[PDB]
């Protein structure tokens, strides 16, 4: 039994914003002690490239170890759909494993994002639940926050974006606060940053 | 060189239904084209165990083989956290792998259900969603529905369980209806069945 291959994608905010650097990420893990060497090869669209950083590599902790490989990639690209392909060698594996990503093809729908104040049952407990419902989006990029009053909240959790019956995605957020803070009728708000919305952004405030 | 072992539970949705056939899945992949037989042996507790049933073996895109072992399981035994083991033996390999799983142990916490009507905007558009949000349970095992005055609706979906910040999951289920049905005042119910809810249900009802 050899070792394994695994491919993420850029964070969503970061392919959103200039500012931001989207990169993909070659990982791999069950790396044998005694032969701990590992080359990478980068393709974008079957060309090869070079300016990938390669991270130490980590103890993945029982004499097997954790080896990263990180690519810059062009925001434009990425958006065009680039696909990008990441192969790993090793002196301990039959031929090279290799997986190939890229922003899943297709049409670009905008999502509609609506808010949902409390069960009239939550009321009895302390704290809340503020939902955030966001719906009808392709592809599946995507980020959720939340805010109040400029400032950001983080007791929140959203959920991994799901397959609607439609072709399109969806997802919600969940945000948990204090009944008080919600009682005084704070203003919350919902924002959402992804490629079909106008500026890559959109809120939507709440009760 | 080698093959390997993973071990799946049995669908969440197959132990909460009498109806359902729970079942506990080895699976391994890497198999020598070479030598292509695979010794399955099966243990509830320690006690060995020969009900188990054995897939055809297909090939795979790169000529390996994977080969699949299906348990049946008891619901109550998995419900009680018997423990499973799967041994899987082969020429191509020194000492048989093995794997155990059971279901997560922790404190069974019992879900709380809100539901959630349509946003004031969604309005505006001929197909509205509900919602039903489920949270505060342990373990993640679990299953939600629909139904209006007895019968069920399908045009749902529902998300994933969630890690929430507490130690527990969560998730919400949105059904997706046309505006009338609700404008009516139609009543819709979330059911949801989990263990930690008593007699293993529990449903919550949908709106004026």
């Amino acid at each position: 039994g050899g070792p394994s291959v695994f491919l993420f994608p850029p964070k969503p905010k970061d392919t959103l914003m200039i500012s931001r650097t989207p990169e993909v990420t070659c990982v791999v893990v069950d790396v044998s002690h005694e032969d701990p060497e590992v080359k990478f090869n980068w393709y974008v669209d079957g060309v090869e490239v070079h300016n990938a950083k390669t991270k130490p590599r980590e103890e993945q902790y029982n004499s097997t170890y954790r080896v990263v490989s990180v690519l810059t990639v062009l925001h434009q690209d990425w958006l065009n759909g680039k696909e990008y392909k990441c192969k790993v060698s090793n002196k301990a594996l039959p031929a090279p494993i290799e997986k190939t990503i890229s922003k899943a093809k297709g049409q670009p729908r905008e999502p509609q994002v609506y808010t949902l104040p409390p069960s009239r049952d939550e009321l009895t407990k302390n704290q809340v639940s503020l939902t955030c419902l966001v719906k009808g989006f392709y592809p599946s990029d995507i980020a959720v926050e939340w805010e109040s009053n400029g400032q950001p909240e983080n007791n929140y959790k959203t959920t991994p974006p799901v397959l609607d019956s439609d072709g399109s995605f969806f997802l919600y957020s969940k945000l948990t606060v204090d009944k008080s803070r919600w009682q005084q009728g704070n203003v919350f708000s919902c924002s959402v940053m992804h490629e079909a919305l106008h500026n890559h952004y959109t809120q939507k405030s709440l009760s």
